[PDB]
């Protein structure tokens, strides 16, 4: 149908049509006359992974024989989305394919939509790391991703009364085909025991085994034919474990349960024995087959041939790990261990809010891992030896930059542990890694300043371009080619066709077909009705109060007081979409979904708003759904308090597939307004320094109460029971925060909040003004692929360089 979606061969239409009804009957054990289209989809799935193996049998072949250095992306999460499109645009299938199914009288977008997500993940970080694996592939990395398989991945998120219910995401239950288990590749992992020192060192004895099995999934890079891995563990228990007799069969459960859920609380650390035992888990069988691999080829070089990248602090656990190993097993003496382990290790830091740090009690890590306790002291001992002799008499900064956090519990903080032992240490835009290095890390930062690094996130162009937004990939290819694809970069030959009135129009008509589309997904799937018209302005992400998800119901409450004052005055037609998962405990993040529904409980029925304002909170927000809206959106919403948000990665979503950002200075934003220009962007708010002034002074809620009368309007709304009739208290914990305890000051920039949303609706008035800013951004978001990211992270830190060469096929 389109060119970016490649060629159908008609020997390749042929052989596809014979394959998928070999897998229909063979394999899925059917005939047509009873086939659902389930089926369907697996004949499909089963077709299009037959041309991905050849292709790994081969790459994975090609890495024994090269011996390349080996980069191991270790991480707790991996949210993937669904794998089906995403395989097809990368071997260049998907046209093929199309016509193959056409040809069977089957339609694949259909098939498609039945694939369940591979939500292994809760948001960014789980994201980063999916992008990240594509782009390694892409740039002919030897890498592996290494993580847990969980059985339950994020919740799925019901709306009842309109507040959020959770139910289990059972993403296994009719089998997963992209996958190869390995249980022949199944290694032990230790816990609790107790530590022996015998005359030749220490010894960890007397503990419980838990066996990590590896399954294997396919990574293909773009059009390049080469397919990396992704390994990730589920846990199995011993056959001697517990060995009534039926009991102990059934007490197998407590040790396969260390794989059976992800921890979704992604605002607040809470130290759990089982997500311990997770961390654990990974990093113990993780180590064990990268040292396998590295021996198949004296510790010396193993820096040379081996990095890992820690992704946040949830690994971090792999260098106490990788030192018992050298140490107890390996018989290495401590300084050369260290040596090593400091060379290999490399961390990368997501957020700066203190609750979200991982420090976990002293007491759980001497009871479940007693040896990695004794080597965390050793190591913090000589690291504090060394703080003592570059600063010396410096007494508080040795209590401010030890490991060991004193207090009521004792406390091991796990982002020092990860600087001191890492040769790098990155944060995720230009603007976090300076705050890492002036405020939260300052102290390691004057140590040793080396170590330092900025990594500024991306995103991949085939999931968030190609996949998602075909029209618009095409009417690009069309002025450019297809090159840009793999080289982000090339997006700026566009600006040359910013007064190009035919590129104007093609533009627009890709939005508007986009928004047409997703409004008959609204109606169809969930029964809610939206004018196509309409600006949508829509913010999706996780809900925590740093992302002032409130600050945006506060202007929707202003939108409507305004109408109603004056129903007979023109309005620039709003479709207001806010979605986004809750942490199942994190009760202010449960209330602000309660206030986004009842807002558009009253605003959707009121006679006078009409088809002028509509409110709909998008129900259990994941990578499906992203690849669904953010296409169709207008207005996207980066909205942070300056100094919050790490960087962000649905703002670059927004940016490449034609959407204009109304954003404060925060995270990757300030760098998406450095690239497109600030007249091209809707810049508000408070800067960081502006916050930190006002912190000195002191946060006082009420003054901005006192002197907008359009907020006190809003406030007393709230508090009297205008959105929530019959429970008028509902609010009063939201109410109470915004006046009292707000730690992210949503009233200070909601009157610069408002006057921007005005400027916004203004554009929009001039289709063909907003259609030119638009161009404009598209064409500057080439910084933002994450195969400049990788790129970096390979010549930077990894020591490493890209390759665009094919593999022969
Ligand atoms: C130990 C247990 C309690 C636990 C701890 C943390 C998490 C999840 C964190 C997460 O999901 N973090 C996250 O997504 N960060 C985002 O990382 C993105 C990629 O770098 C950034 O763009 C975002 O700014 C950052 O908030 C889950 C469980
Ligand atoms: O002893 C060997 N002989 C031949 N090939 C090997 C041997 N060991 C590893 N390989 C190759 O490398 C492996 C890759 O799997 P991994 O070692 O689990 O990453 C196999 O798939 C082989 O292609
Ligand atoms: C990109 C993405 C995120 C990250 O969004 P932010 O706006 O950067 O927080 C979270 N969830 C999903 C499903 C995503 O695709």
């Amino acid at each position: 149908q389109i060119s970016v979606r490649g060629l159908a061969g008609v020997e390749n239409v042929t052989e596809l049509k014979k394959n998928f009804n070999r897998h229909l009957h063979f394999t899925l054990v059917k005939d047509r006359n009873v086939a659902t289209p389930r089926d369907y989809y697996f004949a499909l799935a089963h077709t299009v992974r037959d041309h991905l193996v050849g292709r790994w049998i081969r790459t994975q072949q090609h890495y024994y024989e090269k011996d390349p250095k080996r980069i191991y992306y270790l991480s707790l999460e991996f949210y993937m989305g669904r794998t089906l499109q995403n395989t097809m645009v990368n071997l260049a299938l998907e046209n093929a394919c199309d016509e193959a199914t056409y040809q069977l009288g089957l339609d694949m977008e259909e098939l498609e939509e039945i694939e369940e997500d591979a939500g292994l993940g809760n948001g960014g970080l789980g994201r980063l790391a999916a992008c990240f694996l594509d782009s390694m592939a892409t740039l002919g990395l030897a890498a592996y991703g290494y993580g847990i398989r969980y059985e339950f991945g994020i919740f799925n998120q019901k709306i009842c009364g309109g507040w959020q219910m959770e139910e289990a995401d059972d993403w296994l239950r009719y089998g997963n085909p992209w996958e190869k288990a390995r249980p022949e590749f199944t290694l032990p992992v230790h816990f609790y025991g107790r530590v022996e020192h015998t005359s030749q060192g220490a010894k960890w004895v007397d503990t419980q085994v838990v066996l990590a099995m590896p399954y294997d999934t396919p990574v293909p890079g773009y059009r390049n034919n080469v397919v990396n891995t992704m390994r990730l563990w589920s846990a199995k228990a011993p056959n001697d474990f517990n060995l009534g007799y039926i009991q102990a069969v059934l007490d197998r459960n407590l040790a396969e349960n260390i794989s059976r859920v992800l921890y979704p609380n992604d605002n607040f650390f809470e130290g759990k024995e089982l997500r311990l035992k997770q961390e654990y888990f990974v990093v113990a069988a993780t180590l064990q087959d990268i040292i396998r691999r590295f021996k198949s080829s004296n510790f010396d070089a193993f820096p040379d041939k081996v990095a890992i990248q820690l992704n946040d602090t949830h690994p971090s656990l792999a260098i106490p790990e990788l030192m018992r190993v050298l140490v107890d097993l390996e018989r290495l003496d401590w300084d050369k261990a260290w040596e090593v382990t400091v060379k290999t290790c490399a961390y990368t830091n997501h957020t700066v809010l203190p609750e979200a740090l991982e420090r976990w009690p002293v007491h759980l890590l001497e009871t479940l891992l007693p040896r990695h306790l004794q080597i965390i002291y050793e190591i913090n001992q000589r690291f504090l030896n060394r703080v003592a002799a570059a600063f010396p008499g410096d007494v508080d900064r040795l209590r401010r930059m030890s490991l060991v956090e004193e207090g009521a519990v004792k406390r091991i903080n796990m982002a020092h542990l990860c600087i001191a032992g890492s040769h790098a240490v990155n944060g995720v835009a230009r603007i976090h890694s300076e705050i890492l290095k002036k405020t939260i890390f300052k102290d390691f930062y004057e140590l040793e300043p080396h170590k330092f690094q900025n990594k500024t996130n991306g995103i991949t162009p085939r999931r968030w371009l190609v996949l998602c937004n075909p029209g618009l990939a095409e009417i690009i290819a069309e002025r450019i080619g297809e090159e840009y694809i793999s080289d982000l970069d090339q997006l700026r030959k566009l600006l040359s066709y910013v007064d190009d009135e035919a590129f104007i129009r093609d533009v627009a008509k890709v939005k508007q077909e986009n928004k047409l589309k997703f409004a008959a997904y609204l109606e169809r799937e969930y029964k809610v009705h939206i004018n196509p018209n309409s600006l949508f302005d829509v913010q999706v992400k996780r809900i925590h109060e740093y992302k002032r998800q409130l600050l945006n119901c506060l202007h929707v409450i202003t939108l409507y007081n305004r109408i109603k004052k004056e129903p007979n005055k023109f309005v620039v037609p709003r479709t207001v979409m806010i979605g986004g998962k809750a942490a199942p405990g994190y009760h202010m993040a449960k209330m602000i979904i309660k206030l986004i529904t009842a807002i558009g409980d009253v605003v959707n029925h009121d006679p006078v708003v009409g088809d002028r304002l509509r409110v709909i909170f998008l129900e259990n927000y994941r990578v499906s759904l992203a690849e669904k809206v953010i296409p169709a959106a207008d207005l996207s919403e980066q909205i942070s308090t300056a100094g919050t948000e790490a960087s962000g990665t649905g703002n670059m979503k927004f940016m490449l597939n034609g959407a204009l950002t109304i954003g404060t200075m925060d995270g990757a934003n300030v760098e998406m307004a450095e690239e497109a220009g600030e007249e091209n962007f809707f810049i508000f708010g408070m800067r960081v320094e502006d916050v930190d002034r006002l912190d000195q002074r002191g946060y006082n809620a009420q003054e901005y109460y006192d002197r907008i009368p359009e907020l006190r309007q809003i406030i007393e709304q709230l508090s009297s029971g205008f959105f929530s009739p019959k429970q008028p208290d509902l609010f009063k914990d939201i109410v109470n925060m915004l006046m009292h305890h707000d730690r992210f000051k949503v009233f200070a920039d909601y009157e610069e909040y408002v006057k921007c949303q005005e400027r916004v609706s203004a554009l929009y008035k001039n289709p063909r003004e907003w259609t030119r800013m638009v161009i404009r951004n598209i064409a500057t978001s080439g910084k933002f692929s994450s195969d400049r990211t990788i790129a970096q992270y390979a010549r930077e830190i990894w020591g490493v360089e890209p390759s665009r060469q094919r593999l022969p096929a």
